[PDB]
């Protein structure tokens, strides 16, 4: 037969392996002629896999890179302006690859250019927290001078945005070993730590969902009129830098000013982690300078695209997509996951070829370019917004497939939770000490519900990933599945750097590849059900469910603020009214599912199932947000990993006893809980009967 | 049988003549109680009649008001501030009606108060290139004065924009017997011509397709958060009131400044039509003043919507709206259209009776405020919006159905001219002289196709009317259909004046009602066709024809400044490429059409027809007009009632020698051409195999 089971039993651990170590020997960077080439030999493979049509589609994006011949540093420079200490202009190689060419060096992509000399400030992780604490508590102010922050717990750009709003001239981001290096665990090559020569990579962009910089809501494709540089969307107007820790301690040794305020603002370098600003006396004529000569250009870009057109339903996509560019090898991030998808795509192949083909069209996507801010996925996604609007049943994202081999970590939609459930119940664990048991009880056990007894965590999508246009723009149902650590939005020690090889997963990860057999078998097994079923996998039951817990949430922000949700007569009513009606009728609407030989009646239930997620848009966008669209979710607008629920009144509390007119802070809102309200009786009338 | 012939044959002349005499023996003014208690008449015959469900959807909105005791008139007011001439508190009602209560006056629905008062300038129309004769070439300063404009040309809210903009403190619209005045007929009751003291009521707002001013984007339901009035969108910033010829008279015939620029600023009341500023030399030191109480007022009102169900596809919906509120008896606007809708309904229900249904559903709708500016269709589809996106078929207007006895006049999107034509081949024509013969031959006898030998002509929607939030703001296909006469968008002499009753049509326009009855046969044959035919009546070649029309139009615009192009590299070829590649994909869809037992591949087909219309659509919205979001097609920013084909590249080429940064005016243009021809490529690609 050719079921689920097939496709599943086709799936080989020995493959995905084979497939890893071919995506990782050479560097595949956005843009470079070297990621053309696997994207082709990618676009080929698919074709000798089975698939029915498979397209490159290019565009012109802005991307950044160090100046070959220039490159970037930053010195403690003494009063005579001479440069007593120099950060690393490389990070040493790895074994066997100290040959390797074209390497790009450690930097931030879209740093401005500039060379500001200026006393040091350490801001913690620069999160929205620490700097409310450095200027409302400590009084220190970060004007004019040069942020140091680790990285860790929320997104690099908001770090940059924060400082930038702080008036800082400059950003250095660094990795301490309080957040990059696991206690009894040896560094790169002889264990899976940072080592202090390391250093994370990544884009340091604010785009909110918008793509390109330079083409926000329209592909970038050979006609597009473009926005000058001056107009672009989301970039930085401060130099920045990453160093490793080697670096980091030279910069932080010296500091002096103000004692940090207390222990959460202490890492695990032997240095005081004083505030500051500036040095200690001996030091304190001594300053920070920055040489930053990175340039933005605009670049060819591809994605590869290929089609299993389906038998019955070939106008309705379920789409698996993630990145093929890395920062350098990409042994995890991203070849991690695109291995696994090359395997998915071979496996459907297999039954393919054997006259099998899926209920419903199935996409299957290599996105380029995502570490320059999803530009990839957002161009194609702009290309063919209509065609997803009308046909997209749903979104799986395949990026990395480990960043641990713990247990697994899902995010999703609500409408996949029982989907979810259902098929990690019919997988077997990978776990030692779980043989003969389903991923579902390993995954329960290791990463238990905080709401419910003898379920697993399931979280919130927010962004950082290729899922973003389809979800919060365009409000298809998304899911992302991959094995994690036991620090959730900080990653795993050797992120982004030139550490993370296919030796890297080979020895430390996975060595017999089950977890990324496991994760195949998730993503595959998702995409299979989707593609396939009569009735569309989803549970509107289980939306209710959460928004009631949302609507629980934000009222309980609220209600810290009693006097004046009393003098603006701020009421939860009409959310709490529809969220209630949302409940009813999607318990009406499952018992009809239930209840219907007919497929018009059929068809019509699939698309009020695949609609339901797309109610949750509102056109109009969120507040100085007009990509993000989806009134339940956004990514948080303090940590773009993050997600937040209705983050429209959400943003509108937040810091709400600081605002300077209460009377139009409240107003607002109020307009936002009647978006939200509004919005939730309108995706809960979708689901009504239709006439 | 129960076919389209059944249908047609049930509607009867003289059951409409008895509902038009039943909706126009009193008032029914938004938000008014005469106009709630029609709407609960129409309820209870629509249940009556047959219709599956019939439901009030009610809307608290903002409305505007004369004040029934401080009322609003205009002075002539000598320099000891003596009023020694005042405009009239009322038109002298009809015969037999002089005892009715409840006639609203005269008055500009959402002037602001205010008593300025100064000296006159005459603008003629107030069209943008009367104010450009005005300012540039006769260098006459708007800034200070009192406007006085004819009324006629284009929608009376553009002349008031128009007034503003030029620094006008106060505006008087009148209604000239030029244009009001037909030669050789009676003024009522002893014809249709419009007498001296009749006056044309109407809302001088800028909505842009906002609907309420208070609630834009959302509906204005119990919860609603609603702007404060200085937020409000589209209320004019200074007073304006209309007047009756014989008032104007008055106004004019002391008019001094300069002569008229020439003819075409010369009406035909017996005065020189000088332009001003102010009054000749022996009554210069008398000026003008206004008394301006009215007030605005969110009011309640009630949309009747009644559902016949679709016995196969209930979740498609076409829908017949037309507006019901009147400014006074609405003896022609809207109440002819609303008898024919009455009649259509009691068709549709015989059938029903019978055992027959529509394949698909079918909607009808009766709008209130529609006369405040679209108010009852706007805030029902902005509830509703999610629902009509993925589920809207066509949408069939049905205000007048006459404004004259001569041809009929269609507007519509290209995809309903197939239909057009082939419905009028089968309906008789009405028309004296063309007894036997059919109403397409009558129509293109009379109305003759400035493009093709043998067609008909059948113009662009506008706006000024309740298809506007379907068409340019959600992409839903949409048509109209009316009698006229042989001054297109003036409106005939007796529009929104006291004296159009039910007499005016029965005596004057149409006693027979067999005009009437043809109207109701072509809006109910659309319908029935859209509702009931197995394939959707839309020919998708019918767009390519017409996007290279107004391709070669756009571009002939542009081209009358070559140095320009050249300097700024403006090319169109990414247009025509677009559209060359439209019309090549929809001949090809359209043989797919002719050539596939298949419901899947049918309404997959289906799918596709109904979502073109949709493609044209862009979520970003138009240059500061987020409401008008067709990018094909949108209301004329100086004529709301005209449309404009490809708005965004006409407006950022309209008056393009003026601007003072030539390059950033011509790189707008640009950014319009690619956004253009990405969509119609788009909109093409919608009609592609899809997989
Ligand atoms: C959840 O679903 C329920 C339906 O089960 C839905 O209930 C609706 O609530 C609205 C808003 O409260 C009701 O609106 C009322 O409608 C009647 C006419 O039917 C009006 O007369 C009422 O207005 C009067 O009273 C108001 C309140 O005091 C005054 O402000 C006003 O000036 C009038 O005096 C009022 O508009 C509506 O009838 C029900 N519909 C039902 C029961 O079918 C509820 O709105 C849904 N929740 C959300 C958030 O949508
Ligand atoms: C109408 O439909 C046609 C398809 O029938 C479609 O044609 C496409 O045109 C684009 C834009 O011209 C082509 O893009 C080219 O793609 C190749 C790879 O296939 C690239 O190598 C080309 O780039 C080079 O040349 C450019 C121009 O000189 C340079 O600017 C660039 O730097 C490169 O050197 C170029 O991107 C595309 O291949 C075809 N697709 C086909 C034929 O299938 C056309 O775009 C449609 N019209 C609209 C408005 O969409
Ligand atoms: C990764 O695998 C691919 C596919 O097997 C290899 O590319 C092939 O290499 C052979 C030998 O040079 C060529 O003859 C084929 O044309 C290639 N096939 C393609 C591109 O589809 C590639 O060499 C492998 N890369 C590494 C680094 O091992
Ligand atoms: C840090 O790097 C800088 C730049 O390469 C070094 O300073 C340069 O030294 C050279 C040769 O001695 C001089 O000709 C340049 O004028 C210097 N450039 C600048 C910008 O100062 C510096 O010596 C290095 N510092 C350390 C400690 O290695
Ligand atoms: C997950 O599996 C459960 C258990 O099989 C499915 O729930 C059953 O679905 C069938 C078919 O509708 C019903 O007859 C049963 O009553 C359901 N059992 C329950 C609710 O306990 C559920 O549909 C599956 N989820 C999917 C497919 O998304
Ligand atoms: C318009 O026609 C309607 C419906 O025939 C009339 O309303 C009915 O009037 C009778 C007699 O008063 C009542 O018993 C019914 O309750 C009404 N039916 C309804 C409202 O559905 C109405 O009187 C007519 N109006 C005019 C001005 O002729
Ligand atoms: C135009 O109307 C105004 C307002 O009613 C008239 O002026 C008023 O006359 C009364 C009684 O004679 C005075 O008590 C008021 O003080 C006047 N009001 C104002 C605002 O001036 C005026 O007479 C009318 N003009 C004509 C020609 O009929
Ligand atoms: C309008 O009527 C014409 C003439 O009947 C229809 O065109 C015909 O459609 C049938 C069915 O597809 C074809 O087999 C013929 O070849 C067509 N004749 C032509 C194109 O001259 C046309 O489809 C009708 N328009 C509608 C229904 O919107
Ligand atoms: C990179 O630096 C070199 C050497 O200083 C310089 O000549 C060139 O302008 C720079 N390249 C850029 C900005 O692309
Ligand atoms: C901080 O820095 C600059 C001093 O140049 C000053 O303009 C700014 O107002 C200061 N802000 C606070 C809050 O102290
Ligand atoms: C993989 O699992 C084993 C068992 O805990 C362990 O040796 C190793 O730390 C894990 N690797 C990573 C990278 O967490
Ligand atoms: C209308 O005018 C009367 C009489 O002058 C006044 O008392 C009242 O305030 C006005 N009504 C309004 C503004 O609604
Ligand atoms: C017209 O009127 C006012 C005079 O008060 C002046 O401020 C304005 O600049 C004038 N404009 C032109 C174009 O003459
Ligand atoms: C109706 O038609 C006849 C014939 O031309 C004519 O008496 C009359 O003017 C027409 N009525 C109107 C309102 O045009
Ligand atoms: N490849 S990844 O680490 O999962 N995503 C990248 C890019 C994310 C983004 O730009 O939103 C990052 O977080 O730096
Ligand atoms: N009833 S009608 O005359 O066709 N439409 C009204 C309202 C139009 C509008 O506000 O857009 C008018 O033109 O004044
Ligand atoms: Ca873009
Ligand atoms: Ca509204
Ligand atoms: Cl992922
Ligand atoms: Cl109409
Ligand atoms: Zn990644
Ligand atoms: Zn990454
Ligand atoms: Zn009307
Ligand atoms: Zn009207």
């Amino acid at each position: 037969k050719h079921n689920m089971k097939a496709f599943l039993d086709e799936l080989k651990a020995e493959n995905i392996k084979k497939f890893l170590y071919n995506f990782t020997q050479i560097p595949h960077l956005a843009g470079t002629e070297q990621n053309f080439q696997l994207a082709k030999q990618i676009q080929s493979q698919w074709k000798e896999f089975g698939l029915d049509s498979v397209e490159l589609a290019h565009y012109d994006v802005l991307l950044s890179y160090p100046n070959k011949t220039h490159p970037n540093y930053i010195s403690i420079i003494n009063e005579d302006g001479n440069e007593i200490f120099n950060t690393s202009l490389f990070e040493p190689p790895p074994p066997g690859y100290e040959n390797v060419s074209d390497i790009v060096p450690p930097f931030s992509a879209f740093s401005p250019q500039g060379m500001p000399e200026g006393d040091l400030v350490y801001v913690n992780y620069a999160r929205t927290e620490d700097f409310f604490k450095l200027e409302r508590d400590m009084k220190i102010n970060c004007s004019g001078k040069i942020v140091i922050a680790r990285y860790g717990k929320v997104f690099r750009g908001n770090k940059v945005k924060n400082a930038q709003l702080a008036g800082a001239k400059g950003v250095i981001l660094y990795s301490d070993p309080a957040d990059y290096f696991a206690p009894g665990v040896k560094s790169y090559p002889d264990g899976w730590n940072l080592p202090g020569g390391g250093v994370q990579r990544g884009n340091i962009l604010n785009l909110n969902g918008a793509g390109d910089p330079l083409t926000p809501g329209y592909p970038a494709n050979e006609y597009a009129y473009r926005r000058g540089i001056a107009e672009a969307v989301g970039l930085p107007s401060i130099p920045v830098h990453p160093i490793g820790y080697y670096d980091a301690q030279k910069l932080l040794e010296k500091m002096g000013g103000s004692a940090p305020p207390d222990s959460s603002w202490r890492g695990s370098l032997k240095v005081p982690y004083n505030v500051g600003p500036g040095f200690t006396g001996n030091f304190s004529t001594q300053k920070v300078k920055m040489h930053i000569h990175s340039t933005n250009e605009v670049t060819r870009i591809y994605n590869v695209i290929g089609t299993l057109r389906g038998a019955v339903e070939p106008d309705r996509y379920v789409i698996l997509g993630g990145h093929r560019d890395s920062w350098v090898f990409g042994g995890i991030d991203p070849q991690s996951g695109a291995a696994v998808v090359h395997e998915i795509v071979r496996s459907f192949g297999t039954l393919k070829k054997e006259g099998w083909r899926p209920r419903r069209t199935i996409l299957f996507a290599s996105w380029d370019a995502e570490e320059f801010g999803l530009l990839g996925s957002t161009e194609w996604a702009e290309e063919n917004s209509r065609l997803l609007q009308e046909r997209g049943v749903a979104y799986i994202n395949a990026d990395s497939s480990i960043e641990g081999n713990y247990t697994l970590r899902v995010d999703c939609t609500p409408l996949m939770y029982s989907l979810v459930h259902n098929l990690t119940k019919e997988l077997k664990s990978p776990d030692e000490g779980f043989e003969g048991k389903s991923l579902y009880e390993s995954w329960t056990k290791k990463s238990p519900s905080p709401e419910f007894s003898g379920m697993p965590r399931i979280s919130k999508l927010g962004s950082g990933n290729d899922f973003e246009v389809f979800f919060q723009r365009l409000g298809i149902a998304s899911g992302r599945a991959r094995y994690t650590k036991n620090n959730k939005f900080s990653g795993y020690p050797l992120y982004h750097s030139v550490y993370e090889t296919y030796e890297l997963v080979e020895k430390f990860y996975d060595p017999m590849f089950k977890y990324h057999l496991t994760v195949a078998q998730v993503r595959g097994g998702m995409v299979f059900e989707l593609a396939n079923s009569i009735v569309l996998p989803f549970d509107c039951r289980d939306y209710a469910v959460v928004l009631r817990k949302y609507a629980d949430k934000i009222y309980s922000i609220s209600m810290k603020h009693p006097q004046e949700m009393k003098t603006y007569s701020v009421s939860f009513d009409s959310l709490f009214s529809a969220v209630k009606n949302f409940t009813e009728i999607a318990s009406k609407f499952s018992e009809r599912l239930q209840d219907f030989s007919n497929p018009i009646v059929l068809r019509m239930m699939n698309d009020q199932l695949m609609f339901l997620e797309r109610a949750f848009i509102d056109p109009l966008g969120l507040p100085d947000r007009p990509f993000y669209r989806h009134v339940i979710y956004a990514p948080s607008s303090h940590n773009k990993y993050a997600g937040e629920s209705f983050p429209g009144i959400y943003d509108a509390l937040f810091d709400i006893e600081s605002k300077v007119d209460p009377s139009k802070a409240w107003g607002e809102v109020k307009r936002q809980i009647y978006v939200a309200a509004f919005t939730v009786q309108a995706a809960a009338e979708t689901l009504s009967e239709v006439a």
